[PDB]
């Protein structure tokens, strides 16, 4: 496994190791142990594999969205940050490294996008979205264009989707609801619109992506373009006078970006938890630490309010942060990958006019939530098939009989389940159908519970219940009303 007396750290390759390394030879100066700074290539997919054998690095530095699914795995340790040691970082960030009710990792830096303008054609850049159009008109009248950024991701197109309501998922105590997705509602569709708005009246190109927008500002041809620090680095080679500011508002409220927020976890199996969390909070997340790994390569903003307060001198930095504050945190699930491609089609049909605005993002809203809204009521109705079955066991062990009266149906009329003037002896009914319980009086081996679900189940949702009972299951009738039958005793 992990040899003990060691720190092996895991970070990306365009994050700063030599930087890092510096760090590790102070820590090591002053402990005496050894500290290992590596970057191989496609870490954040080597973790998960080489950490559920009880082996990889002690520190993974990597984007927050990923170690929520990690978390899930079991291969990341609770972190314990003294209060002291908490209020030295930023407390919004904190809450990127949060899973279920744990802290689960160190945040080190945030990026979010921001609004890129050159300033030689636009020495004031816009406050409000709104406003964009006429400058366009104004600009084009001299072979310039407004704003060019890439639409083919929704990563993108985002803030300005979700500045009037829109959002990925509800996050309600520390917990996200993987069943409340924000695509659809009416937010989202006056960003949208506005977004096709532009397309339709020639003041974007549905066809641009990161390159194009990325080439028309580095050539002076676009007045702003919408990017993130990653980027910074291609503008400084054009040597074109540009600055970085806050994203522009839509009816009068900010543009909401995904925030990232680079942490560093401590692997579950490492037995160097302690070196691990003394390098981080005490050498690495100080102001020399993150100086020293600053130097190496740019962090952008980062989460230790000291340093930050530093590194805000470069109003590109400081504008990265601003962005960010007035952002939505990235849900660390992994039904994210759901709605990264319900959003990115949306967008797609709607710019490029196959759709409606309407009709994509129903058609999105469906994409990232319907699979996980069935997965409960599925859930809820083997519940309701325990609890039968957990009654009619209790109606043996006191009684002789299983159904005693010879049927047993429940059906739901208009918010409430009835037995239909006669009583026998709280069931959510997620379908709303009708249960009918089957037993002839004798035997002790003939229970059958036939459903009549209401609405309509997906073929991927019959056949989880098909994994779950084996062959005692029969489908029947897939076509008006479908029948579910289940022998409640093996």
């Amino acid at each position: 496994k992990i040899e003990e007396g060691k720190l092996v750290i895991w970070i990306n390759g365009d994050k700063g190791y030599n930087g890092l390394a510096e760090v590790g030879k102070k820590f090591e100066k002053d402990t005496g142990i050894k500290v290992t700074v590596e970057h191989p290539d496609k870490l954040e997919e080597k973790f998960p594999q080489v950490a559920a054998t009880g082996d990889g690095p002690d520190i993974i530095f990597w984007a927050h969205d990923r170690f929520g699914g990690y978390a899930q795995s079991g291969l990341l340790a609770e972190i314990t940050p003294a209060a002291a040691f908490q209020d030295k970082l930023y407390p919004f960030t904190w809450d990127a490294v949060r899973y279920n009710g744990k802290l689960i990792a160190y945040p080190i830096a945030v990026e979010a996008l921001s609004l890129i303008y050159n300033k030689d054609l636009l020495p004031n850049p816009p406050k409000t979205w709104e406003e964009i159009p006429a400058l366009d008109k104004e600009l084009k009248a001299k072979g310039k264009s407004a704003l060019m950024f890439n639409l083919q991701e929704p990563y993108f197109t985002w803030p300005l989707i979700a500045a009037d309501g829109g959002y990925a998922f509800k996050y309600a105590a520390g917990k996200y609801d993987i069943k409340d997705v924000g695509v659809d509602n009416a937010g989202a569709k006056a960003g949208l619109t506005f977004l096709v708005d532009l397309i339709k009246n020639k003041h974007m190109n549905a066809d641009t992506d990161y390159s194009i927008a990325e080439a028309a500002f580095n050539k002076g041809e676009t007045a702003m373009t919408i990017n993130g620090p990653w980027a910074w680095s291609n503008i400084d080679t054009s040597a074109v006078n540009y600055g970085v500011t806050v994203l522009p508002t839509f009816k009068g409220q900010p543009s909401k970006p995904f925030v990232g927020v680079l942490s560093a976890g401590i692997n579950a199996a490492s037995p160097n938890k302690e070196l691990a969390k003394e390098f981080l909070e005490n050498y690495l997340l100080t102001d020399e630490g993150l100086e020293a790994v600053n130097k190496d390569k740019p962090l952008g903003a980062v989460a230790l309010k000291s340093y930050e307060e530093e590194l805000a001198k470069d109003p590109r930095i400081a504008a990265t942060m601003e962005n960010a504050q007035k952002g939505e945190i990235m849900p660390n699930i992994p039904q994210m990958s759901a709605f990264w491609y319900a959003v990115r089609t949306a967008v797609i049909n709607a710019a490029s006019g196959r759709q409606t605005v309407d009709a994509a993002l129903a058609a999105a809203q469906t994409n990232a939530a319907a699979k996980n809204i069935e997965k409960a009521k599925i859930a809820k109705l083997e519940a309701d098939i325990s609890a039968i079955k957990s009654a009619s066991l209790s109606y043996y062990a006191d009684e002789s009989k299983y159904t005693d009266g010879g049927m047993i149906s429940w059906v739901k009329k208009d918010g409430k389940i009835i037995i239909n003037g006669g009583f026998k002896d709280n069931l959510g009914m997620p379908y709303n159908g009708s249960y009918l319980l089957m037993s002839s009086p004798g035997h002790e081996k003939y229970l059958e519970l036939s459903i009549l679900p209401e609405g309509e189940i997906s073929k991927s949702g019959l056949d989880k219940l098909k994994n779950d009972y084996g062959n005692l299951i029969d489908i029947t009738n897939d076509q008006n009303k479908i029948n579910i039958v289940i022998k409640l005793l093996n």
